[PDB]
């Protein structure tokens, strides 16, 4: 990428759910440490805010069950508009980062649409200098993050007291 420092590389996704905006963004952004665990604990050891009260500022450790490949990943939650539905947060340590993966920062912006929602997510990959992105580990992690998205919705969908 020479003469340049560093780049970035910028995923936009827009989502449509039957689940009413609070709801999604409590499970998927602000309680993601927890509900991993619960939607998916042959996966997830454990997920802990180790800083912070959950707004602005917090950060998570989730840690993966000891026989899985990956072992834990730090998220800090660098933005929130919890009004309308706003967060930006960062991945920024973790043997997910692999060796080439500096950082991963997130948004995502939801809003309400009668009983459910909408939604833009823009996911920015920042290699280290020097690194190039690696297209398989990048298509991994999104496949997965639309894959819980859709457990979410579904147990949202049929246990209405949850996050309500
Ligand atoms: C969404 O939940 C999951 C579930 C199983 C998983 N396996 C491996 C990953 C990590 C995927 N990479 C990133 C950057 O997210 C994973 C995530
Ligand atoms: C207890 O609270 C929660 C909250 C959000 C959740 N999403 C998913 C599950 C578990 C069940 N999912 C399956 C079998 O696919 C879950 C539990
Ligand atoms: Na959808
Ligand atoms: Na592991
Ligand atoms: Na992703």
């Amino acid at each position: 990428i020479d003469p340049f420092t560093m780049a970035a590389y910028t995923i936009v996704k827009e989502e449509e759910s039957p689940i009413a905006p609070h709801r999604l963004f409590k499970a998927l952004v602000l309680e993601r440490h927890q509900v991993l665990v619960k939607a998916q604990p042959h996966v997830f050891k454990s997920g802990e805010i180790i800083e912070g009260d959950g707004g602005v500022g917090t950060v998570t450790k989730i840690t993966f069950v000891d026989g899985h490949p990956l072992t834990y990943m730090l998220h800090k939650f660098d933005e929130i508009d919890a009004a309308n539905f706003y967060c930006k947060y960062t991945l920024f340590e973790g043997d997910v980062l692999r060796d080439n993966i500096e950082k991963v920062v997130y948004e995502v912006k939801l809003e309400a649409v009668g009983g459910g929602s909408k939604g833009k997510i823009t996911v920015t990959y920042h290699p280290k200098p020097g690194c190039t992105v690696n297209e398989e580990e990048v298509k991994i992690g999104e496949k997965k993050a639309y894959e819980f998205y859709k457990q979410v919705e579904e147990y949202l969908a049929a246990n209405p007291e949850v996050f309500a």
